[PDB]
């Protein structure tokens, strides 16, 4: 029982990763207040992380390949942890963009190293449950830590939100460097436990032209719907990781302290949507259903749900705002599961490429919505932004139910 402890350390790093994404949403109001930047300029601050994140992913694969999984993880954690620690001492605007950008650099190869690690640390049948553990759990981490930082932000200056988050990361990097090592090079493991992995699957030792014809295939009536769909899934997720705290603070005039305890229900609602979707996956086909309709239904329904974010601007009651926000985020988590489906639509050759472009579509949804909300909220308040997301969600839903009636193989 040493195989899981690794998964526990990966889960912690996924949380620390997403805290350093949402840690800014906490201090958005104060940073904006102190530095006196405009809503639209703040939109560029939120986005700074997303730009390089998507760009520094195909270079992240290179660095990873030629540097390894262990060491590459330490450089990343330490890299962005230092970059996050100094987000607390930033002054002006340009200082923040660079730190957010740098954070996006070292945090971009986060997942690829995970997939390369769970591969060698767990068999095949335990892999789907392994990734679902730390991706589903990430929202639990944001649910309990987001009210904490806000409470720290309301007790201590917003800087300490970044000093804490950054300092912790600097410490976890050092922990990772010692404890972690491939299953083969992991003392305390069990002789039979390792054989289970090796015989079961995974590389316990470790992991060891372009024609424009593909472009025409990669861009398919079925695959565009997948891209526009993921673009919409990422649009909503990055709103909750950025503008959602300040939304309640400014638009609805909720006290940051109450808005800090109102944000732990939506992040938990996401944790359920993810799991409840993975359960409807097995469940449907189990009752004699095709696989395409089995995975399409959670995605389409969840995005049609997301349309409920629009309803929040028609009420000023916390519980009703907190209920509607929790239902939309549930739809996002319930419709989040795509790539494994997208892997079964691209040709056997382009499974690797589709990922990069497929995520780019997602990462593209995270670059747009912060600028859109920042620009919209600057001039017309936060009301015209929630209709955009409900729209996008409706386009992503229409884009999935019309453009993907069946699967290509
Ligand atoms: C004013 C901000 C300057 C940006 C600094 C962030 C990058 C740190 C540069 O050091 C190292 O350089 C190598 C290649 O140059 C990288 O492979 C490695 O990941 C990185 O750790
Ligand atoms: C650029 C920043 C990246 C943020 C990612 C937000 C969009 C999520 C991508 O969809 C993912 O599809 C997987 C298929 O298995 C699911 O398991 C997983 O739950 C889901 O998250
Ligand atoms: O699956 C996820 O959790 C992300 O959305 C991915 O799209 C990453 O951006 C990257 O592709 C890692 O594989």
């Amino acid at each position: 029982r040493r195989r899981y402890l690794t998964l526990v350390m990966i889960f912690i790093t996924v949380v620390i990763c997403y805290v350093d994404r949402a840690n800014l949403a906490v201090a958005s109001a104060h940073i904006q207040e102190e530095f006196g930047i405009t809503k639209a300029e703040m939109g560029y601050v939120f986005s700074a992380f997303a730009w390089l994140y998507t760009l520094c992913q195909i270079p992240g694969g290179w660095f990873l390949d030629r540097v390894g999984s262990r060491v590459t993880y330490f450089i990343a954690i330490f890299g962005w942890s230092v970059a996050t620690l100094f987000q607390g001492f930033a002054t002006g605007l340009m200082s923040l963009i660079g730190l957010r950008a740098i954070t996006g650099i070292f945090e971009a190869p986060a997942f690829p190293t995970n997939n390369r690690m769970v591969t060698s640390w767990f068999p095949e049948h335990e892999r789907a449950s392994a990734v679902g553990f730390y991706t589903s759990g990430q929202f639990v981490g944001l649910a309990f830590l987001t009210p904490l930082l806000i409470w720290i932000q309301e007790m201590l200056s917003w800087h300490w939100v970044f000093i804490v988050t950054g300092g912790i990361g600097i410490i976890w990097s050092l922990i990772w460097f010692k404890v972690y090592q491939p299953p083969r090079l992991t003392k305390g493991i069990s002789k039979a436990e390792l054989d289970y992995i090796r015989d079961g699957g995974g590389l316990v030792d470790g992991d060891a032209p372009l024609t424009a014809k593909d472009w025409k295939l990669v861009f398919h009536r079925k695959l565009i719907g997948v891209y526009l769909g993921q673009f919409a899934v990422a649009s909503t997720l990055w709103f909750f990781l950025t503008w959602f705290p300040n939304y309640l603070t400014q638009e609805k005039g909720i006290t940051a302290l109450k808005a800090g305890f109102m944000t732990t229900v939506p992040f938990l609602a996401a944790f359920v949507g993810v799991l409840l979707s993975g359960w409807v996956a097995d469940l449907l086909v189990r009752k004699g259903f095709s696989l395409g309709f089995a995975r399409k239904t959670p995605i389409i329904c969840g995005l049609l749900i997301s349309t409920c974010i629009m309803g929040a601007n028609y009420t000023n009651d916390p519980m009703m705002i907190m209920c509607l926000m929790a239902l939309a985020f549930f739809g996002n988590g319930f419709a989040s599961i795509t790539w494994s489906l997208v892997s079964s639509l691209a040709p056997m050759r382009l499974i690797g490429l589709t990922g990069g472009v497929f995520n780019f579509a997602g990462g593209l949804g995270g670059i747009t919505v912060p600028l859109v909300v920042g620009y919209l909220a600057q001039g017309y308040g936060f009301a015209p932004a929630l209709v955009y997301i409900s729209a996008v969600a409706l386009i992503g839903a229409l884009s999935y139910i019309l453009l993907v009636g069946d699967v290509k193989r």
